[PDB]
């Protein structure tokens, strides 16, 4: 029953569900289909930053993910938040492993959310950074089996004690408070996401990626949602 | 039950307790017996300012008081937090009237604390900003009589609908989310916290003041804290 | 010879050179004839705010101009800034006076930049607030008939004792320091400028406006640029 | 003729001017003999940070100094400084060698400044983080043999092609646009700053040091400044 709005950093393309043949970074809205994409040179192993960002003025989402020493991916897709998103949202990281694995590690994660009013001055803010994540972090609503503390940073999915990553694995970690992204007097709504993660598997072919995403407060993992799923949608529609 | 450290804006002293004879901005750590205050000269009906800032280095809680075309007031005290709070914290606003009575109205708060651990940029903090209040407030956990979205502010304690201050109300403010203040890594843990205020009252004698306050994640309004209790203490000892 | 991007806030429309027949706000890429606009309801003597915004990412220059009480005005323009400014930018607010007259009153100016490299956590930001003015501003330079410090505010046209805003008078205030746009590894640049004046004429047709601008950092006031060219343009062409 | 005020990384102590036998850290105002000292157990090729913090209210300038898995150093003094610097002033980092010698490379640097007046919501600010540093950084005044752009780091002493370091070297780095730090209507001042850096020496005895100074806008590199004089002072009175 979730409402999300996802940017999904794509290691494992399932092309029966319109994915291109390739890792990819894609923009989904209310759906795994993404409705945009665009060729993701993905490197095992290796630490990445992603960068998301958006204004209410020019309802575009944009996001870019980049490697030290390489080139970038960009994708941006005109849509109106306001129109798919409530009042009050929670935003996340999310990440999944099925029968095939790697791990979901996020080292850093901010946030900055804008609201400007047509009111001299009238600006509401909200930003949070996290470059270090303790073991008891009662900031974040972790779910499935997210775990923070281990090396000082957040495992979206289960790794063994050798450090080796599980399959059929998902979990999310929600900012406890609620973000407001609508006001009936805002002359202007605007945020910027940025994360650092590590994607490593011992495989040829890890899956299944990791996602930022904005929903509903009261947002849960669906019911078998591993896998190409991501731990955000019910079904592959 | 609660673990309280304040900085109280006391509109009426209450000479039996200990408070000097004029109103004035105080340090209150556990008790309604200020450990340290200051003249304050507060102008009924004008809107003021008061700022607090604490680092864990100096540790040393210090707050500036001042209204516009005025000289300011200030008050300092020497206490480390980390040996009165525990790790993490909720922040707040609280406000009472007894007998006695006065609007206490917040027309805008921002607070920023941050967390430097001695790993190379290892920085975590959080900052909000509310330059203006929602009916609707889903970021801030409202107790007693204190409700958001009358005239974009923040009304602490009840005021009837001709704009009447109400008396024997106690109503409180606290960010949803919790606050880091300590890690075992942390080098520095810092904090500062403004908010703007409006006291008004018909009366010549207005009761009985706003507080800034850090408590413990799960702090509620203790029964019967009206009127020189601020909400905060269960006695005056 | 300078190289000008800017955001106007046009007050006297000039017909005779593409202007539409009301006062608007218009994005200027080196020519006063905007390259688009947008109708804004200008109200003589109140305090309004202007937002700019622009990202490497959309490459799109959006801004918005309010009143408290009043609906927006709101113009965008894709444009490529790295095609049209150097590396190295200064930042502004120019305004003018010709025949036609009003007050050019700048109460307030923040403005944010930041470069994002595709190195880890490679954030270079700049950012500066104005909420106030002193008489002796260092960290601004100031050109033509620009003062600070008159009653806390930047007059960017000269005002006579009594307060009556001056006929043929220009003037500009540029953040002293020069601002990095662009690097061979940045992977996203963006920046947002936010300012609050006052417009206010004894006449009913004022004019001639107040734009924010982005020049070489070695820009100046051409000649004879009071009136309609804002000084910020040699001509009209 | 200059007026300092720096806390310095004294990697070799002299101790004919009044150092203690082992490297500290120490905070100088206007003399190289320290007012107050710390003991530093400074690691050779490591990367490590050092943080300053000061506000008016407390006049109270403190330095914190760590490496990642190790123990940190602090040292505070109590100095108004508004008693010592002028109104504005110009903020740097300074570093050198003598016959002894290391490499002095800052890798980042931030810092802010804040000046709240008793005006509501009247706050003046400037923030600037360096992250990364190109060949032509026009937004810093380089002094001596500083440098930028080798590897996207500040170079303060010179360093030969090899890596190796070079003695009898002087170079400082300070920010282009001047800083407030007083005004006559403000109830607040303060600022923090934030850099890491690398000392790596070939030698067993590495020296001069770095120091984070704040001095008059027109400062510049004292005649034979290199050495124990760390590009400062004038002499070692």
């Amino acid at each position: 029953a979730d409402t999300i709005v996802a940017v999904e950093l794509d290691t494992y393309p399932n092309t029966d569900i319109g994915d291109p043949s390739y890792p990819h970074i894609g923009i989904d809205i209310k759906s795994v289909r993404s409705k945009k994409t665009a060729k993701w040179n993905m490197q095992n192993g290796k630490v990445g930053t992603a960068h998301i960002i958006y204004n209410s003025v020019d309802k575009r989402l944009s996001a870019v993910v980049s490697y030290p020493n390489a080139d970038s991916a960009t994708v941006s897709y005109d849509v109106d938040l306001d129109n798919v998103l409530p009042e009050w949202v929670r935003v996340g990281l999310s990440a999944s492993t099925g029968l095939y694995k790697e791990t979901n590690t996020i080292l850093s994660w901010s946030f900055t959310s804008k609201l400007k009013s047509n009111s001299t001055h009238e600006t509401n803010a909200l930003h949070f950074m996290f470059n270090q994540f303790s073991k008891d972090q009662k900031d974040l609503i972790l779910q499935g089996d997210a775990t923070t503390g281990t090396d000082g940073n957040l495992e979206l999915t289960r790794v063994s004690s050798n450090g080796s990553p599980q399959g059929s694995s998902v979990g999310r970690a929600l900012f406890y408070a609620p973000v407001h992204i609508w006001e009936s007097s805002a002359v202007v709504a605007s945020f910027e996401a940025t994360f650092t993660f590590l994607i490593k598997s011992p495989d040829s072919h890890p899956a299944d990626g990791i996602a930022f995403f904005i929903s509903n407060i009261d947002s849960s993992i669906p019911s078998g949602s591993t896998g190409r799923l991501l731990g955000l949608f019910p079904d592959a529609n």
